[PDB]
């Protein structure tokens, strides 16, 4: 074990309860990482359950779109997860600042969420709380990447669809979910065409002070595109947040299939292959 | 033990009954403390427990605005203290002498008394008895830390709600607390409000020289924002104050949620997640 040993300690990147994280670089090599040291005495069972969640599941992915886990060690009463060093901020904070995107910039920034979802997807790995406060900007740099985190709610599952509980952000919550109906990938796609209406105009297609209502427009598929602002945005823009905002999950699309759409990539189309 | 033999003990910085705290200096190191020294022989049974408890707290939190209870000896027939050296002196004395403060000196300060609360209510720990004659500033410099003091009432909580008994400060006391209702940690947040306008104003949203219809006011929630001062006073000022002073404690906001709010940071905001 012994971290201090092969591990430098830097500057605090910022804290939550039972935890701190903090810049830290690698001895031998030198490499650079985030790196999250929480309190093992403080922990509680379920608290403890989330961290071997994510943990786990963090470890088997990687990708250029995914805050990689690189190790996970255990000091006594502290255990140490290393993680990618990402210094751009979240895409909330930045989204914020600049209030929304052009569609170029959308369209980029999108697809990548789509492909780093798309994976988790083909690694039977649903997210489930997809929200920008957990789409993190690799640095400052333009065009950094978009790295997605906090999976302590990600889950495995099969080839169907089934109970998995109810949770996740009020916002990105799906039909399928607040319906309470057997649930799978596509919950994450519905958040997907969420943020991007987010990042188109930078405000919700659903919101609400009371949750009730909040809840009842997001089962009935209750937003529109108010004018002006949505007046100069294409239509391929538009359809494709239909598409995501899908309220029969069946129905809805796979991010496979809108990394297909010529609004991301760019008459004739990629079709899939279908087999029995 | 022999206190005197690690302390070099200078001035006097006030007192107390059966007490006095006076400034003293650690021997080896030469760091500086003001320490608080009792007649434990001239403790009562209920003194002693008191004692004991805000000692055994204070020495689990660990805060830039909590005073840090750095030791605790016990000399023969005197018990010391050893406290983080303040010397700016209340916040009270601070408000008067200014009368009141800008909302961007408000939000500041707020922000900082928010932080030192939400860190104990991550601990299990309410303070009870929050008000700026427990709020002390590290020193007269400016922009001196705000740090949270007298938990002679602080009480260790769990994950429920429940009677604890009736404690406080008038013109602070929760609405759940006059109706004896079952309380918990909101309490304090309910204190916030009242000092947030205070800081704003300078004078309590709820007073009387009566206490029965200070109280009845205090649980209906009435209080206002009276003209002229109130006019110029922002939306997202008094709004905050509202979501503090919420009679419903269930309703009201937390300390954690409060410091995700834009007039304190500073459409799209920072929701919390769901987890069931």
């Amino acid at each position: 074990t012994k971290f201090s040993d092969n591990y430098d300690v830097k500057e605090e990147l910022g804290k939550g309860a039972f935890s701190v994280v903090r810049r830290c670089v690698h001895k031998t090599t030198g490499l650079e990482f985030a790196a999250k040291i929480i309190n093992t005495k403080k922990l509680s069972a379920r608290d403890f359950q989330k961290l071997e969640r994510e943990a786990r599941i963090c470890r088997k992915l990687q990708h250029p779109n995914i805050v990689r886990l690189h190790d996970s060690i255990q000091e006594e009463s502290f255990h140490y997860l290393v993680f990618d060093l990402v210094t751009g901020g979240e895409l909330f904070e930045d989204i914020v600042a600049r209030e929304f995107y052009s569609e170029a910039d959308a369209s980029h920034c999108i697809q990548q969420i789509l492909e780093s979802i798309a994976y988790c997807h083909s690694n039977g790995i649903v997210h489930r709380n997809l929200k920008p406060e957990n789409l993190l900007l690799a640095s400052k740099a333009k065009g950094a990447a978009v790295k997605l985190a906090d999976f302590g709610l990600a889950i495995e599952v099969n080839d169907s669809e089934a109970w998995h509980g109810f949770a996740g952000t009020p916002g990105y919550l799906s039909p399928e979910v607040l319906k309470k109906d057997p649930y799978s990938k596509p919950v994450d796609i519905w958040a997907c065409g969420v943020i991007l209406y987010i990042l188109l105009v930078g405000y919700p297609p659903f919101w609400d002070e009371d949750q009730h209502r909040l809840y009842a427009q997001i089962k009935a598929g209750a937003y529109d595109y108010p004018s002006p602002e949505w007046d100069t945005v294409t239509p391929e823009a538009k359809s494709l947040i239909d598409s995501m905002l899908t309220v029969n999950p069946k129905k809805r699309i796979t991010a496979d299939q809108a990394l297909k759409v010529p609004w991301i990539c760019n008459a004739i189309h990629r079709q899939d292959t279908v087999d029995c």
